[PDB]
């Protein structure tokens, strides 16, 4: 089913976007973890990586170029942490593949 | 030489011992020596890429190729109620070989923040 992720692509509730394509968006994450906390989400609606298609493989990839630029743009030149989250334990919030990039602090070991 | 000398391009070529998941011509999935989780593994290119701020844009099928190992991998090991997928860059990220490696972590609740 929708999710608020797909409202946001629609464009019909706001976010603060960072980058667009034809194929990905990419936004600031309203409840931030760190100093950047910023997500990079498909178009297409993948509920969540473990049922992404293997014709998926170079749009999952272009979430991570995309993020890795958009990381540089937002000045993290001392690095950053990417996240996907799958499921229960994983501790998926939105049932929408959606990459997490977080920096502007130490990322701390385990992560969660 | 191929696959480079960090550990990771030693593993790659069987000159260090791992416990290997998957291999194929692109990439390698093998548990992590300090887990975090009850479950822990890695999943690495075969090309050496040194960190994730340095792929090049021809590298998309390679990366997205790392998830669907890592997902498939989670699946085959039983991880049925989720995993956290985890790419360090650099100081603040935490990255500590200087060869891309996507992490999957399952067994245990993940918490938030990660880390
Ligand atoms: N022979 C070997 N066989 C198998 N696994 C090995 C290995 N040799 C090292 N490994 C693992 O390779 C991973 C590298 O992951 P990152 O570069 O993302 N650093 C994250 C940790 C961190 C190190 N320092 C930090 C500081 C802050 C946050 C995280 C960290 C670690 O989990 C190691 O256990
Ligand atoms: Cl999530």
């Amino acid at each position: 089913g929708d999710t608020i992720f797909g409202k946001i692509i629609r464009k019909e509730i706001p976010a603060k976007i960072i980058f667009e394509d034809d194929r990905c968006l990419a936004f600031h994450d309203i409840s931030p973890q760190a100093p950047t906390h910023f997500l990079v989400i498909p178009k297409k609606h993948i509920s969540q990586i473990s049922v992404a298609e293997d014709d998926d493989e170079s749009l999952l990839g272009h979430l991570m170029i995309v993020g890795k630029k958009c990381a540089a743009d937002l000045g993290l030149n001392k690095g950053y942490r990417m996240v996907v989250n799958e499921g229960s334990d994983g501790g998926q919030s939105v049932y929408h593949v959606n990459l997490h990039v977080l920096g502007g602090r130490q990322m701390h070991w385990p992560p969660g």
